[PDB]
């Protein structure tokens, strides 16, 4: 609910973090379009649809491309530190 | 490599299918933007980045919205039948 | 919703089937007390809280003890064929 | 073997903790009826059949109902702190 | 127990099959040195320590090198058809 | 790349660590023959083929037998502390 950036630490035993990302087309930012039930993201209970990913393990994804967001997530290791900012209006305005 | 629709059956024991989807913004179609290592999609070896999802278990996703694509995948059960069509040019043209 | 026995086939890559069982104390039957999100049971969408397990791979669990129900499930292999019968009244009447 | 409460921290990447719970019918307490091979509970090696769950992440489950025990576990996040007390006699006396 | 080749079909949602392999050094054959609890191999209940892998999805591994055995398993897809032959004497004679 | 021992902490929610081990035949040491995609080992990005396992949670595996290496790994719990030393020459010299 907070519009202030949040730090969320997710742990994974396999590649999946439990969410799907969109954006990164032309510097509009990377957003979480949906959370998968039972996965790390779901279990934490902090990440949601509409969240924008500011960074993943220090790597700045604000003006990142989808390909970069994907690479950052892929190499985040088992403990993934996501800084997300809940901004639905923008998500809608840009994707829905 | 084939541009003809392919039927791909993925099996899952948890919510994840092993890929990330984009599109579904304004009827441009749903595409696989990236495959996750070790997941069902990766293991099958048929699905790839650039693939467009024509349908998931009969449900037509050609002109579906991201929200619908997500719901179809969510309720596909354990055996998910995807009909994908490899069209990179369009993926680029529309997302990259 | 049907009170007639249903055959449900769940597939697992690990020990978990995605549900929790109670009963088997004094021949009252084995019941599913809760479904876990993302697991096989959840994904199938057929099994629910209140369901009574008639059998698991031919093994009759009607008048089974909790210990037997556990052993049947443990050795069901990867393809587990459950015959469940939805009877909430009895579940309540006996456990809640 | 100790009858003194033990703190056990289990980590999960999916909903499952690796054990099955019974009780919570009429304030007799929540007990672990069986451990699943390969799951978090099994891997830790501390939790066993006969253990009574005093609490899960501060939430007191002593006189909890099965429904509450289930909700506590469901929302425990990825790091689940269980305080269990090994009391087989009571488990038998009440369930077996 | 049978010394006659057996066909065993394992299903996986992730890379792991649930067993560890040795051999393939100098054409002595590939053997299963240990089974992991809860994994596909364990769940099937057919594969055991001492088993020699004749083939994996038609690919003949009799005189295969460890590197080839690894590649065959890696690309077996989700349904892996193993033809194993239980020969402990040889396993000992060659590895233990 | 470093030939100096490295401490690598892997986390698992199931029995699998994400790698396959060989050796332990006649005190030549235990080595990682291959890494599985998506598993803990792969995700960490530190362990590789050719690595020799000096210890797993203090348990010295230098002159361990395959059976001991297997037992150490089996009981390492969820947080597994591996001290590996990258020595390919020896791996080749002894296995390939």
């Amino acid at each position: 609910i907070t519009r202030e950036p949040r730090k969320v630490v997710l742990h994974r035993g396999s590649t999946g973090l439990g969410f799907n990302i969109v954006g990164g087309e032309d510097g509009e930012g990377i957003f979480i379009s949906f959370i998968l039930a039972g996965g790390p993201a779901d279990l934490s209970g902090e990440l949601r649809k509409g969240d924008r990913i500011i960074s993943v393990n220090s790597v700045d994804l604000r003006a990142a491309s989808h390909e970069q967001a994907a690479a950052a997530l892929k190499n985040a290791g088992q403990a993934v530190t996501i800084v997300a900012q809940y901004r639905p209006e923008e998500y809608s305005r840009q994707h829905a």
